[PDB]
């Protein structure tokens, strides 16, 4: 039967699904490792024991324990990213979607989920894989990973809570799919990583250890890079937030050990309860638990591994949105509120540049604000509003991406880079939010092919062109059939809007900006 | 007769002219001052001693020694700033242009020439003052001072050579004019002074000293200010390039007695040979003796003076030009050259940059280079020649003036403020140089009102609108006649460009540049 995959981890069985009006198959709910559950809290993964008998994969798995957005309690926008799952520490799944009749050898896309590596569910309507397996004959898979303090606690030096066992998560689903996905139709010699946001760090983590190197071929980035300032801090700072944790919850603090064995005691959710009392920094886009450069699964400073060219060479496909900030703006800076225009007089524009460039002095916040200040109409509220969306935005996704792109390209085997700025015309966030943080994701997942949901049949039209464009990128390394998507290339640093509208090809994005943020600002803070 | 006047320091016999056809008095090379020749050389000046017998004042005196510009010789665009009569120590006198017939009692113009505080002559073409006086009907008065080391040596404690002597000349002319004016149908309570370049620094000289302040009613800033970064040094700075100077010229250096004595048996030019070698920095638009902060002329540090409001309240008319800095690079940066377009390269910018900040750290070079390139086309030749003429003049002419100008509208009795960005039809200066620096001068005395000279109609007309607005603001603190230029206030900031098209106000002149650099760059050379 089509619905039975024989794996090197046991049988397994699917289930049939409806597709726009066809079916292809789903695997959901297959487990990679071992519940990291008891004991096992904060520890690398253990590969999943085989097991006899058939795996019922006919329905989504647990969604791992995770801070649950209720700001806005019901509203569309803001739930559609929570867990839509029973959350469980015993969360270790993958889910695969299957064209129908099982292929030979298809092309494989894995979707890494990214909530600030705090948050994130592999279940989410808004990543339901059937329509791109189906549109473009690739066998999809989406893991799962640990979040929060469960995936990235670390007290370097320790074994029991070593640091980026969500990243050996991910990894560990990557080893799994790379031996097994040909049981399923897929080539294990053709899978693209691709993730957004945390998901998008994750991909370029796995690109720069060399650990990971191996287990896939192409990776597809969007708003996200590994060098992002929130994406990782030293082992210092971890530790720190860690000891900080432990202080939150009344645990002796005397040794690692001790530590370690008050917060395996603690139920899930008493760990996410204080999880936001461990920043060091009143900020905005900063999460508590995040990737350690530890020497180990980054063997130097992300930096210097981009510098010397000592990370896997191969095509990569990335780009950005147009209000990468507003997301984090509207849930964390005075001024800014969901059901109003959110005009911000100079005075919130100050507590919010602040808020946004937490590591920095005086002078630093004064650079800043000089550079996106209109002094001519200082007190327009519009355009304080969209200049602090500007400045979350380039500095925590669009000039970090920028300057991996730039330091990948001199080493790779080909670019693709894409500027995102399509409002949906049924998008439920204000206006003032413009194309917001995550949602190019309905796009490349296919939404907009399914008529109950609303969209223009223009944007049908753009969601197939991404959906094409991302799988042939997938399968052959080349966005293009074959109105050319050039490469980015040193020299002349070509880049396409994705929108509704005829293909524009543009140049440097955002340089003018970027060279602020990755050559003044910190030689900046540096000297000072 | 009319060419006949009796005054405190003896009588004078004029001359008539014959202007626009008409005709009016001339009254040239009266002395104001004893020659400060011999012992006297850096001393301040001395009141001239009455005479008995008639003074003939029917012919321009002699300049003061200065630095002759022989760049290119022959060329009129850099001749016609040259001294034009023969060179002498002996050289403090004024020029007075009376209408025919003589007033009883009207408006008084005392014009300060300003060639950086080391050259200027009362006595050129551009500043002949009959037209002027002819066409609206106001005694026109042109003093002289000492320039270069002659009017600036500083030695600060000595009173042999204690620096500001130059600026003890313009005061000691300005006594004059206010003692003895009314005999020539001036009238003592409504005299303006007015200056361009280190001229215009000057008038803002006499503006703030207590000792200057009483002699005069109202006053013209063009392109200058005393603020600006060039016209004042230290007096440990003065001190130090007095003693460089005595080094250059083999001077025993022992004591100030010994420095000064030896300077004092250089023929003067011994010591302009030598000026421009005392510049502590490799750069652009500063000159070696200028006027110092010495606690007597200046009573503390001229933005302490600004900000307390230590300083004559009164009305103040100003303005700057569209390319105040193309002299200077054309003069003295790489790159640029009187007869090409001047296209220069980013290395060229770069040291150009540097040249144009002495005063800056590496960190404050990279501020203003950020500041002034356009990152995503930053080797067009044209965008770097331009920026780096913006640079320029921003920081030597432009910012400093802004910056004067709203400290003193805090606490005066009116400011008008205007912006001069008419490229004279005649220039024999390359395009590239635009607006240049000193060449609204022409239109202010009326040069364009004779035929033989070749500008247009309507360039005719500009300079008369201007001579009518000086001149009307110089009688009655207001330009306008009782389309308006209107007053420059706190709230709006308001002035005019002054052109051949009619009046456009706007607000806030360049202040996206200057808030970098009278708030910005400073507060970051002062943290590092
Ligand atoms: O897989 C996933 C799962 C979720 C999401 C995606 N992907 C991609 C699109 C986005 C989506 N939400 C993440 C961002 C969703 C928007 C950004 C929200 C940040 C988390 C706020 C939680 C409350 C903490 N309140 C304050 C105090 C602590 C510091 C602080 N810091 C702030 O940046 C904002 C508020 C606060
Ligand atoms: O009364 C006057 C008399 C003259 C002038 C007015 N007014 C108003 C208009 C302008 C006119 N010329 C002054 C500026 C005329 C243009 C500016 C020229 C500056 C002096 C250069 C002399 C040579 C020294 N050569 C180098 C080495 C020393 C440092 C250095 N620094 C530089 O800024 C340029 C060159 C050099
Ligand atoms: C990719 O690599 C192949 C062989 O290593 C080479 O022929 C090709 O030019 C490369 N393409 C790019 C864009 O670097
Ligand atoms: C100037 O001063 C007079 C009297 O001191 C006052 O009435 C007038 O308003 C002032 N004008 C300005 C522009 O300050
Ligand atoms: C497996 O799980 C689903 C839902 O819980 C159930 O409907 C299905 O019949 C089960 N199949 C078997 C044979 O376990
Ligand atoms: C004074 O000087 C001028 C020129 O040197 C001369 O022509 C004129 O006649 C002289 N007048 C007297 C009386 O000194």
């Amino acid at each position: 039967s089509e619905l039975l995959v024989n794996t090197k981890s046991g049988k397994v069985m699917g289930t049939r699904v409806p597709v726009l009006s066809s079916h292809i198959s789903a695997f959901l709910g297959i487990p990679f490792a071992e519940p990291p559950v008891g004991n096992m809290r904060f520890r690398r993964p253990e590969p999943k024991k085989p097991w006899s008998g058939v795996w019922n994969a006919s329905t989504y798995p647990n969604n791992c324990q995770q801070y649950v957005d209720e700001q806005f309690p019901g509203f569309s926008g803001s739930e559609m990213w929570n867990p839509n799952r029973e959350m469980s520490e015993d969360c270790l799944y993958l889910n695969i979607w299957v064209p129908s009749p099982r292929p030979k050898s298809t092309t494989v896309m894995v979707w890494i989920y990214g909530g600030g590596f705090y948050s994130g569910s592999s279940t989410l309507d808004v990543y339901n894989g059937k329509y791109l397996a189906y549109t473009e004959e690739v066998v999809l898979v989406s893991l799962s990973y640990r979040v929060g303090a469960f995936g990235f606690l670390a007290l370097h030096g320790s074994q029991e809570a070593p640091g980026n066992v969500g990243l050996l998560d991910q990894r560990m689903a990557l080893q799994w799919v790379h031996d097994n996905i040909q049981f399923f139709g897929g080539d294990p010699k053709t899978v693209t990583i691709f993730g957004e946001s945390a998901g998008g760090a994750s991909v370029g983590m796995h690109i720069l250890s060399p650990g990971s190197r191996d287990l896939f071929r192409r990776a597809i980035l969007q708003s996200g890079s590994p060098n992002c300032p929130w994406a990782s801090v030293s082992v210092a700072e971890g530790r720190r937030r860690a000891v900080e944790l432990g202080r939150n919850l009344n645990c002796n603090l005397n040794s690692d050990e001790e530590l370690i064995h008050c917060l395996r005691e603690k139920k899930p959710q008493e760990l996410i309860d204080v999880e936001w009392n461990v920043l060091p920094f009143d900020s905005i886009f900063r999460f508590s638990f995040v990737p350690v450069i530890d020497g180990e699964f980054f063997p130097t400073s992300l930096e210097s591994m981009l510098n010397s060219g000592n990370f896997k060479k191969t095509q990569i496909l990335l780009g950005v949105n147009k209000d990468e900030g507003s997301f984090f703006l509207l849930y964390g800076a005075p001024g800014f509120s969901k059901d109003s225009e959110s005009k911000i007089s100079r005075e919130d524009f100050m507590s919010g540049v602040k808020l946004s460039v937490p590591h920095a002095n005086d002078l630093g916040l004064d650079a800043v604000t000089l550079q996106y200040t209109d002094w001519m109409d200082d007190n327009n509220g519009i355009k304080n509003r969209d200049g602090l969306d500007d400045i979350v935005g380039d500095h925590n996704v669009i000039c970090p991406l920028m300057h991996f792109v730039n330091k990948y390209t001199k080493f790779g085997n080909g670019t693709y880079l894409y500027f995102f700025n399509h409002r949906a015309s049924n998008l439920v966030w204000p206006e003032w939010m413009g194309v917001i943080h995550g949602y190019e994701i309905e796009f490349v997942f296919g939404l907009p092919l399914v008529k109950e949901l609303n969209y223009t049949a223009e944007e049908e039209a753009l969601s197939r062109r991404i959906m094409h464009y991302w799988a042939t990128f997938a399968k052959t390394g080349n966005p293009n059939e074959p109105s050319k998507w050039p490469l980015f290339t040193t020299k002349e640093q070509k880049f396409i809007d994705l929108n509704t509208e005829p293909m524009k090809v543009h140049q440097r994005l955002r340089v003018q900006m970027c060279v602020f943020w990755n050559q003044f600002l910190p030689k900046l803070l540096n000297a000072t």
